[PDB]
């Protein structure tokens, strides 16, 4: 088990655009296209992502290419954020996976707002952090996308994905 297998389980796979649990346009393995409510704006983002006219249906190797890019962006997003990096670096290996996973789903800005959860996690207060994350708008709207991630933060094991 690793970050990629973890996210393949949580995000699964779609080969055509859908609205995710926050209502935004998406494809592949949790690849957010845009926050715009216009399908065609999402469609332009996709063609620009792949480098061809799709028109909205991608292959497996292309989905996996996007996935690699998005995992990388999520890690870079953490390391470049002043709120996220010190908390991230205090975390053990498995919880670092849940952190990458959270940012991958929610984006850096959304996650960076969790001021108390960030403090709780850095002070190693696993129980309280998991409770506070379970009150997030992220969790209440994307329950089974988020559930195993919150459990992972609490336990620090891979058992939720087992
Ligand atoms: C709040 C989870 C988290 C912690 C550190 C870095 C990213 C995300």
């Amino acid at each position: 088990m690793n970050i990629f297998e973890m996210l393949r389980i949580d995000e699964g796979l779609r080969l055509k655009i859908y609205k995710d649990c926050e209502g935004y346009y998406t494809i592949g393995i949790g690849h957010l296209l845009t926050k715009s409510p216009d399908l065609n704006a999402a469609k332009s983002e996709l063609d620009k992502a792949i480098g061809r006219n799709c028109n909205g249906v991608i292959t497996k190797d292309e989905a996996e290419k996007l996935f690699n890019q998005d995992v990388d962006a999520a890690v870079r997003g953490i390391l470049r954020n002043a709120k996220l990096k010190p908390v991230y670096d205090s975390l053990d290996a498995v919880r670092r996976c849940a952190a990458i996973n959270e940012v991958f789903q929610m984006g850096v800005t959304g996650v960076a707002g969790f001021t108390n959860v960030l403090r709780m996690l850095q002070q190693k207060r696993w129980d309280e952090a998991a409770v506070n994350l379970a009150k997030s708008r992220w969790y209440n709207q994307c329950p089974d996308r988020a559930k195993r991630v919150i459990t992972t933060f609490r336990t620090g094991t891979w058992d939720a994905y087992k």
